[PDB]
C-alpha cells in the first residue's frame, strides 16, 4: 500500500518518504500463510533473523548488520514491552494472529522515537478496516494446530467494535492463546477515540510462562490542515522460566502534532514513558524506576524537483541524562521517474538494567551512538520500480564487558557498509518481488566481521494466479555466517556455509465465502542452522482454510 504512518507519526504517500520503506499487509501475511511474525520480517530487505530453532525459542533480528539491541520494534506505535527487560527486540513471542500491517522503514529513527532506532524500525500495527465476521484454522506437520475468530461490527453510528481469539499450538512445542478487543469512535468526521486491549498466555519448551497484556487508549483529530493524536499505553508482561521471574511495566504517553504547510508538513512532539521492574527482574537485585521524556520536531518540504525531510529529537533519559539525535534527507528527481536520494543522520542506544545493575553493572553508562550516511538512486524504467542504496554506519561507545574490572564499559566501535538493490515488476501474469543485501559488518577496532550476521542475502517472491488457483513462490539465499558452539568450552567461532531454501503456497476459492490453502514449506527439506547447533524444522506442510460471513 501507498500510505504510511511510521516515518513521522502521521499519514503520509511513501513516494514522499526518502528512506528506504517496505509495507506488508494482511493480504500478503494471509497468502503467505506465515505462522509467525519472524517467516513475515525474514522476506524483507536488510533483515537477518536468527533463532533457536523453530517456533516460540528465541530469537535475533538483525537489521542492515547492526546489533540484536539497535533496531526499534513498535506495536502500533509504541515501544514493544517484550523488549523491556533484555534491551533488545525479539519478536518469536508476539502472536502472528494479532498483525494486520507491517510498516518497516530503515536507517535511523531516534530523531522520531528515541531509543533503539539505529539500523531500522520495524512497526507493526494491529488495527483494521474490515467489517464482518471471519473463521479459520489449519493444521500441519509436527501437530501444528490453528484456529481462530475474528470480528468487526458496527455498534450503532459513530462506533465500531473489534473482536478477536486465537489458538496456535506446535510440538517439538509451543502453545499460545491470544485475545484482542477495541472500539474505536468518531465524535465528528475528524476528532475519533479508541480503546484497545489485549494479551495473550505462550508456554514454550526447561519450560517458559509468558504473559503479557497491552491497553491502549487515545483521542485523534484529523483536520483538512491539522492533524493531532493524544495516545496513552500499558503494557505487563511477566516471564517465568524453570525459577526466574522478569516482570515489567511500561507506561507511555505522548502527544503529537502536524500541520499541512504548502508542499510539505511540519510536526512535533512530546514522549514520556516509564517502565518499572520487579525485584529480581533480569537478575538485578532491586526493582528500577526507569523514565524518560523527549521532545522532537519533523519537516518534509517539495520545491520543484526537490525533496527536503528532516527531524531533530531530544532526550532526557533519568539514569543518563540529555541525549540529541538529528536526521536530514534531500532528493533531487532529475529525470522524470529518477531519483538520487542522500541522507545523514544520527541514533543512539541507552544502556540496559543488566548493564547498568547487575553483578557487573556500571550506573554511570552513556548511550552508545551511531552516524550514518546513506545514498540512493531510484527509478521507474520500462515498468521496473527500483532502487538501490549504499550506506555506512560508524558505531561508537559501545557497551562491552571488560574482563579486568569484571564490568560493563562504553568503549568498542563497529563500521557497517552496505548496499541494498530492490525491484519490483510484472511480466505478464507473473509479479517478481526480489531484493539483494550486502552486509559488511565489522569490529572497527579489529577489524574483524561481526558474528551472527550474513554477509549476503538474496531473496525472490513470485506470484501468479492461472485458474482461480493464486501461487506464490518463496526464494531465499541466506549467505554465509559466523557464529560460536556453545556445547562445550572454550567456545569455537565456526564458520556456516550459505543455503537456498524454496517455499510454495497455493489458495483457492472455494466459494466466495471459503478459502481453502496449502503451504509446503523448506520444499527441498534442506539441513540448516540459523543458530549454530539449533536444527530448524525441515520440510513442513501445512492445509488451512478461512470462512468469511
Ligand atoms: C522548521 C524546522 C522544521 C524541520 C526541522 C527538522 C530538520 C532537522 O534537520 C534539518 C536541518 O538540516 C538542514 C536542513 O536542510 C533542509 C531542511 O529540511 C527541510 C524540512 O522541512
Ligand atoms: C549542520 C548544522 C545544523 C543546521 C540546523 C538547521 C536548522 C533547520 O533550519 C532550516 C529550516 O528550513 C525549513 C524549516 O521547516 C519548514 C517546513 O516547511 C516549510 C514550508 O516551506
Ligand atoms: C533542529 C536541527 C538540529 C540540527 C543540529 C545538529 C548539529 C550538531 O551540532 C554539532 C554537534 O555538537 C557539538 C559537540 O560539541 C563538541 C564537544 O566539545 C566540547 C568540549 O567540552
Ligand atoms: C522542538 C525541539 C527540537 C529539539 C531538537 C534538538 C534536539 C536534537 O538536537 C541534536 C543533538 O545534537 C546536538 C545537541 O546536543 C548538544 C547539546 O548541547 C547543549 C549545550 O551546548
Ligand atoms: C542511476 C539512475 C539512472 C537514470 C537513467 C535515466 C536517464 C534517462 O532515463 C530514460 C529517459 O527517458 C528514456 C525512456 O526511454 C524512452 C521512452 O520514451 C518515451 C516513450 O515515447
Ligand atoms: C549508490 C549505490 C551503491 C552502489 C552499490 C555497489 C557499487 C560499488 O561501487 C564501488 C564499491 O564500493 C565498495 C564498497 O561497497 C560497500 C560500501 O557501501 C557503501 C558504504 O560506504
Ligand atoms: C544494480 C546495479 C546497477 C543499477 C541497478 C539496476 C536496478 C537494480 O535492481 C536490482 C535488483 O536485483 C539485485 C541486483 O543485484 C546486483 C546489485 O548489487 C550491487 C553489488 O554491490
Ligand atoms: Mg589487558
Amino acid at each position: 500500500d501507498t500510505l504510511v504512518v511510521t516515518a513521522n507519526r502521521f499519514e503520509q504517500p511513501r513516494s514522499t518518504v526518502l528512506a528506504p520503506t517496505t509495507v506488508v499487509t494482511r493480504q500478503d501475511i494471509d497468502r503467505w500463510q506465515s505462522t509467525s511474525v519472524n517467516d513475515v520480517l525474514r522476506r524483507l530487505p536488510g533483515v537477518d533473523i536468527t533463532q533457536n530453532g523453530g517456533s516460540g525459542q528465541l530469537s535475533s533480528i538483525f537489521i542492515r548488520g547492526t546489533n540484536a539491541s539497535h533496531v526499534l520494534v513498535l506495536i502500533d506505535g509504541v515501544r514493544l514491552n517484550l523488549a523491556g527487560v533484555s534491551g533488545s527486540a525479539d519478536l518469536s513471542q508476539f502472536p502472528i494472529a494479532l498483525v494486520q500491517r507491517v510498516e518497516y522503514i530503515r536507517g535511523p529513527r531516534s530523531a522520531v522515537y528515541g531509543s533503539d532506532a539505529i539500523g531500522g524500525v520495524v512497526n507493526i500495527i494491529t488495527t483494521r478496516d474490515e467489517p464482518g465476521t471471519e473463521i479459520s484454522a489449519g493444521w500441519g506437520s509436527n501437530s501444528y494446530q490453528n484456529y481462530d475468530v475474528s470480528t468487526q461490527q458496527q455498534l450503532g453510528d459513530k462506533t465500531r467494535v473489534t473482536l478477536l481469539g486465537d489458538y496456535a499450538h506446535t510440538h517439538g512445542g509451543f502453545l499460545s492463546k491470544t485475545l484482542y478487543g477495541a472500539l474505536e469512535h468518531n465524535f465528528t468526521d475528524a476528532w475519533s477515540g479508541f480503546v484497545r486491549g489485549y494479551g495473550y498466555d505462550n508456554r514454550t519448551n526447561d519450560t517458559r510462562k509468558l504473559y503479557s497484556q497491552s491497553w491502549d487508549a487515545g483521542l485523534r483529530y484529523n483536520g483538512e490542515l491539522i492533524k493531532s493524536q493524544l495516545i496513552t499505553s500499558y503494557s505487563h508482561s511477566k516471564d517465568y522460566n524453570y525459577a526466574t521471574l522478569d516482570e515489567m511495566k511500561q507506561y507511555t504517553v505522548q502527544w503529537a502534532n502536524n500541520v499541512i504547510v504548502g508542499h510539505g508538513s511540519i510536526g512535533a512532539g512530546v514522549d514520556w514513558q516509564k517502565q518499572t521492574t520487579t525485584p529480581g527482574t533480569g537478575y538485578v537485585e532491586d526493582g528500577y524506576d526507569q523514565r524518560n521524556t523527549g521532545i522532537y520536531l519533523t519537516g518534509l518540504q517539495q520545491v520543484g524537483d526537490f525533496t527536503f525531510e528532516g527531524a531533530a529529537r531530544s532526550d532526557d533519559n533519568s539514569q543518563f541524562g540529555r541525549h540529541g539525535t538529528w536526521q536530514t534527507s534531500a532528493g533531487w528527481e532529475f529525470i522524470e521517474g529518477y531519483r538520487f536520494i542522500a541522507s545523514y543522520g544520527t541514533s543512539y542506544k541507552a544502556p540496559n538494567l543488566g548493564q547498568l545493575y547487575g553483578f557487573y553493572g556500571n550506573p554511570n553508562l552513556d548511550p552508545e551512538k551511531s552516524k550514518q550516511w546513506e545514498g540512493a538512486f531510484e527509478g521507474l524504467t520500462a515498468g521496473v520500480n527500483w532502487r538501490i542504496s549504499g550506506y555506512r554506519n560508524d558505531v561508537s561507545d559501545l557497551i562491552d564487558y571488560d574482563d579486568h574490572t569484571l564490568k560493563y564499559y562504553n568503549e568498542g566501535k563497529a563500521r557497517i557498509k552496505g548496499v541494498e538493490a530492490t525491484a519490483n515488476f510484472d511480466t505478464g501474469p507473473l509479479t517478481h518481488t526480489v531484493s539483494y543485501d550486502y552486509v559488511d559488518a565489522r569490529n572497527a577496532i579489529t577489524d574483524t566481521p561481526l558474528l551472527r550476521r550474513a554477509k549476503q542475502q538474496v531473496k525472490y517472491q513470485l506470484d501468479w494466479q492461472l485458474y482461480d488457483f493464486d501461487w506464490g513462490i518463496t526464494y531465499q539465499y541466506l549467505g554465509t555466517r559466523y557464529d560460536k558452539d556453545y556445547s562445550s568450552y572454550p567456545y569455537q567461532t565456526v564458520k556456516m556455509g550459505g543455503v537456498s531454501l524454496w517455499d510454495l503456497a497455493v489458495a483457492y476459492p472455494v466459494t466466495s465465502h471459503l478459502t481453502v490453502r496449502g503451504k509446503i514449506a523448506n520444499l527441498f527439506d534442506k539441513d540448516y542452522e540459523t543458530v549454530y547447533g539449533y536444527q530448524t524444522a525441515g520440510r513442513e506442510y501445512t492445509l488451512s482454510g478461512s470462512y468469511t460471513f
